[PDB]
């Protein structure tokens, strides 16, 4: 099922893994033109190879989203394979497992700089590239975790809250540039980098906590972020968008 | 008329003017150890002048809630006037008056680091403090803007979005320890510095924008505060409570 995004290039942060991959792939599939960004060239390739593979047209560039200039070097990248009209800010790490209290500074600087600062960095010419070229959409990979808290996870749950601010207020200022944004907002997912580390009896936990009983699959939150990323949803701007298996309903 | 609060310190950081100065007044009223912090002495000074002149305890401390170490401090200041209960961040800034795209870097990583790593800082040493002594109560000067978002001050909203998850997450971690931790959210209030800084024409649109037809005064905000922050509130924490004259409600 095919979602209308073509003949726009699409930049997916973090798309070299878990869900970046399946939204990259999601996307590539539905005719977008992808620019697969990740900190990893090896993984960002093979997501590529895999596009340019099943049909589609998609190319690399590894970075560091902490770095501003690489923000604009994605844009310019994107922008010269097709009109940038999406984004998607997926980029994110877990920082460490410990308390507001004894939560390193290093750590919680970090946590937020990678989750928060990065992608405002990298929004600022994205916002600037699709208010020039007519409109497009901003997606922002927030979590269940900007909305509701989670022991020992502070600086997480923190970014993601800001998150939810930082696309509001993207949402009313370019609006009138036809320039959308949102923020989606998946539950506890199954990709491998949360399967390596952590275990199978803290899996089941997680699992319990969703009302579906299971943990959601990167296509899942795939699938959302492709539709919102569209112009089929061309009056969802500012809004949170929940996929978390009636995690939050509880 | 008065909030428990009495045997126990507070500290109310930015307590030097405005909302931070009327709940500085209203805590050490109701027989709390208030420490006045603020950026300027002669301000917070002024403030505890006040209090001891009324009847109450109260100690300055002058510096800048960015330097880690300046929370450890207040919290032996306060500690030294009394056990420490209570604790009110509610130091923040305004950034730069722009869009998302042409936000400097400066600004909004400075606003981010007033806004909310400060509060973060500050809350580390609170939080063990606290939960060593029996128990006690944060409020984090949160906004509406934590909820909402307002054009052109992008910053804000985000950092006041992510004092809401802070406050969730410490709420969840150290409720064991029988230490609170909620958040405010103040609509437009009328202190002497808003007024100064805005039109008799944009005061109208931000009067037209509550459904009371008007601003809020600091002491309004200050009685929120108080009872929250007292053992009155001993099964509030984690929530985010609104004082807005209906702002959200729209």
């Amino acid at each position: 099922a095919q979602y209308d995004v073509a003949d726009r290039s699409a930049i997916v942060t973090g798309g070299g893994s878990g869900i970046g991959r399946a939204v990259a792939l999601t996307l590539a599939a539905s005719g977008a033109a992808v620019l697969v960004t990740d900190l990893n060239e090896e993984h960002a390739q093979a997501v590529v190879a895999e596009i340019e593979a099943a049909g589609g047209k998609a190319a690399a560039l590894a970075g560091d989203v902490t770095d501003p200039a690489f923000g604009e070097a994605s844009v310019a990248g994107a922008n010269a394979l097709a009109p940038l009209k999406i984004a998607v800010n997926n980029a994110g790490i877990g920082g460490e497992a410990a308390t507001v209290g004894d939560y390193s500074l290093d750590s919680w600087r970090t946590v937020i700089e990678v989750n928060l600062n990065a992608v405002f960095y990298g929004m600022q010419p994205q916002l600037k590239a699709m208010a020039a070229n007519g409109g497009g959409a901003i997606v922002n990979m927030a979590s269940i975790l900007g909305s509701v808290g989670f022991a020992n996870s502070s600086a997480y749950v923190t970014a993601k809250h800001a998150l939810l601010g930082l696309t509001q207020n993207a949402a009313l200022e370019y609006a009138a540039d036809k320039v959308r944004v949102v923020a989606v907002g998946p539950g506890f997912i199954r990709t491998p980098l949360v399967e390596a580390n952590l275990s199978a009896d803290a899996l089941a936990f997680l699992e319990g906590k969703h009302a579906l009983g299971r943990l959601g699959e990167p296509e899942e939150v795939a699938s959302l972020v492709a539709f919102l990323a569209s112009d089929a949803a061309s009056f969802i701007t500012g809004s949170y968008h929940l996929v978390d298996g009636g995690y939050t309903a509880q």
